[PDB]
């Protein structure tokens, strides 16, 4: 068993070979361990994002905004591309490895015999390392799902639904009615629940009255268009905008959680924080004339997305890799509306896909032997009107990101 001294890469090797499966389901043996230690109150105003896509983007317009504020704000969010620091940030910045040992040691000592899975005990590290900076606002990105997300022992003053969309191969009685069902478990009695979904499934408002929650949905309560771009809830209008470099949805998410949250927040700290906020591997541009773009989308809500941002920036060259319990074939056909050359490759582990699994869907493609060679190739035929998008899997963005150490 590691301690604080340990380096962060014993920490995770041990989270990584817990023994999780038999243990019980829910939320009872993390929400003790959090009580142990004091962790449920990580600062005075708390902000939890569910999701099936846009839950990290929607967190980072907020943390822009209340930043451009003035306030002192955490971000925890989840998976990360290259470094497990990435998971926790404090004033827009990721903490040192050694101040995430010390973390881990403090929730290894607090559980005493109470089991945890990985998720759950960086769950509550995080909350620690929030707790001890003394912030003014914590965002929390709900890790998969709602109900029994560790987040959710966690009492949020807004809590939001950024989207709903499948995002899985079938699954047992796996619908937008379960999915909806399950996320709109982190909405709170007497608490604003914010739905940036347009096509709301009718659980969620279920679910909301079943816990007494206000809910506040997009096309109902407030909506958005569009020099800039224009929000609105009610007679509140925020006109010409800056557009940030987000799905606008998720910044209209924001705006809204922002909203009925009741924070006073200057105009100015609004605009200021639309313009700075953006997420790597979201539509990241990594290099011009060529374009290189980099996109995690991996599931067909998400194509959709990124087909029409292509539509608005010559010859579209895909580098495609995928995990294989993903829809490998709704989010290629979707992508193949607007992509002119394919580059697939596989990944690595038991759950990713061969270049042949991404290939058999594709009129049309070329096999590389892993990511790194498929986006060199594109690169290399890249005429300077062309478009190369690395996308697929936030693995296949990670591993262009390694191989150009960004
Ligand atoms: N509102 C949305 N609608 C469709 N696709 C989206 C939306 N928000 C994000 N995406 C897509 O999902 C990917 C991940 O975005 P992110 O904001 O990190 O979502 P999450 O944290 O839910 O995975 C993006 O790169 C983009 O492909
Ligand atoms: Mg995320």
């Amino acid at each position: 068993t590691p301690q604080a001294t340990s380096p962060l890469a014993a920490w995770l090797c041990y989270l990584e070979h817990l023994h999780s499966q038999p243990i019980e389901l829910g939320l009872e043996r993390v929400k003790q361990v959090a009580e142990r230690l004091d962790l449920l109150k990580p600062a005075p105003k708390i902000f939890t994002v569910a999701g099936t896509n846009g839950k990290g983007t929607t967190c980072c317009t907020l943390e822009a905004i209340l930043l451009a504020a003035g306030l002192r704000v955490g971000v925890y969010s989840s998976p990360h591309l290259l470094r497990y620091t990435e998971r926790v940030r404090i004033q827009g910045q990721e903490l040192s490895e050694a101040e995430h040992s010390h973390s881990f040691a403090q929730i290894e000592a607090g559980r005493g015999d109470i089991s945890l899975t990985y998720f759950e005990f960086g769950t509550l590290s995080a909350l620690q390392l929030f707790k001890q900076a003394k912030l003014d606002v914590v965002i929390l990105e709900v890790g998969l799902g709602g109900r029994l997300d560790a987040t959710n022992i966690v009492d949020s003053d807004v809590a939001a639904i950024t989207s709903i969309a499948l995002d899985h191969t079938d699954w047992l009685g796996y619908d937008r009615e379960s999915i909806g069902r399950e996320k709109a478990g982190v909405f709170r009695g007497g608490k604003p629940a914010v739905v940036g979904e347009p096509d709301m499934p009718q659980s969620i408002a279920d679910v909301a009255a079943e816990l007494g929650a206000q809910l506040y949905r997009r096309d109902v309560a407030w909506k958005f268009s569009q020099n800039g771009w224009h929000w609105q809830c009610g007679e509140r209008q925020l006109t010409g905008l800056p557009v940030p470099n987000v799905p606008l949805a998720n910044a209209a998410t924001a705006l809204a959680v922002l909203h009925y949250s009741e924070l006073p927040l200057s105009d100015e700290a609004i605009r200021q924080g639309l313009q700075a906020a953006s997420l790597p591997g979201r539509f990241q541009v990594v290099s011009e004339q060529p374009l290189l773009i980099l996109d995690v989308a991996h599931n067909p809500h998400a194509a959709r997305y990124l087909v029409n941002r292509l539509a608005q920036v010559g010859k579209v060259r895909a580098v495609v890799g995928m995990l294989s319990d993903k829809d490998i074939a709704g989010t290629l056909a979707c992508l193949s509306e607007r992509v002119d050359e394919w580059y697939c490759a596989p990944l690595e582990g038991p759950r990713g896909a061969s270049a042949g699994q991404l290939a058999e869907h594709l009129v049309s493609a070329r096999q590389f032997s892993d990511v790194e060679t498929a986006w060199r190739q594109a690169m290399q035929d890249a005429d300077t009107q062309d478009v190369v998008i690395v996308c697929g899997s936030f693995h296949t963005v990670a591993h262009v990101m390694a191989a150009l150490h960004l």
